[PDB]
């Protein structure tokens, strides 16, 4: 019936499966949360250097990244699956975790 930080695996792995076409459009900046979202929960804050603009995605990546430095693991957890729920209903989809 209804999702939580709990469902961050299956969040993730939904995200991770989703096709380059399909009914659920995810645009390189959503992309971008996810991945940062993820980071943080798993991870905690940031490390390593800044990498050079050339390495254009890694770049991005790390960026975001930063951006999310404080954050504890089950807040980046409740986020990531809050992202979801509104990528999905915004696009009138149903999540259904099973």
């Amino acid at each position: 019936s209804h999702m939580s930080a709990a469902d961050f695996e299956a969040a993730v792995a939904y995200v991770r499966s989703l096709p380059k076409e399909g009914p659920v459009q995810l645009d390189n900046a959503a992309k971008l949360q996810f991945y940062s979202l993820y980071k943080q929960a798993t991870e905690g804050d940031v490390t390593g250097s800044q990498p050079w603009a050339v390495q254009v995605e890694a770049r991005a990546k790390w960026d975001a990244w930063n951006s999310c430095k404080g954050m504890k693991s089950e807040d980046a957890k409740a986020a990531y699956v809050r992202r979801l729920l509104t990528l999905l209903r915004s696009q009138g989809i149903q999540w259904k975790p099973g």
